């Protein structure tokens, strides 16, 4: 009984090989990816709150958040 | 009984070979990646709050949060 | 009875081999990952908070946190 | 000039306060959470490789992983 | 000038007051939580690997891992 | 110039108070958590290998890690 198992990458005359090998030369940077799995809760994810009260400012309110 | 398990990369007349290498020249910066598995919680997660009061404020209120 | 395996990267004439090598020659920089599983919790994870009061402030509030 | 804050929680006649403070009775376990962020990589993350090879074989392959 | 901040937790007639304390009755056990980063790199994370050859086996191969 | 903090837990008529004060009672076991952060590495993290091979094994392999 016999069996084989081949994986074959062959060049003649001189040639790059790339085999299982992952080559990254660009720029990576993916930006504000959110994976959210709630139940039952008061979340805030990547959800920044600016607030600026400025120069002759009275009386006045900035409500944010949850 | 017999059994052979061959992975070949082959270059006859001379250039690279890259065999289960990761290769990474490029720049890597993801930024802001939030996984959040939550339940019954209050989260705040990559959710920064800045508050600024300034230059003749009175009376006045910046509310954020939780 | 027999076996062979064999993992082979041959090049002829003198050029690169990498193999189960890991190369890093970019720059690397991910920023603000957050991983969070919370149950029943108040977590603040990477929710840095900055209140400025400054110059002729009178009876005003920042509210931030929790 | 005044200002006052109050957060208040106030009971007549005998009952449970629970003021800014996580309570867990439940039994908590999350299994096989997977968090990640790849590039360029040769990632096995939460991913075991189980082989049995038993009771008359021959000439036989179990191949797994990356 | 005058300010006042007040937090308060206040029961007439004797029951419990839970203040800003984190109560944890029920069993804990998060189980195979894999948080990866990673950049041209070769990672086995939380990635277990058994192999088992038994009771007559000839000329055979397990291959697992990278 | 006047300034009140209060931070109070006030019961009339006798129970239980529980102020800034973790109370853990339930069994704690995380078991298999894995923060991973790897650039440009070989790593075998939580990740154990297992080989047997028994009772009449010929010209045969157990192949894991790296």
């Amino acid at each position: 009984l016999t069996f084989r198992e081949n994986a074959k990458a062959k060049t003649d005359h001189g040639a790059e090989i790339v085999y299982k090998s992952p080559v990254v030369s660009g720029d990576t940077s993916p930006r504000h990816l959110s994976n959210v799995s709630s139940t039952g809760s008061i979340d805030m994810v990547d959800s920044p709150q600016l607030a600026t009260l400025a120069d002759e400012v009275s009386a006045s309110l900035a409500k944010q958040g949850l």
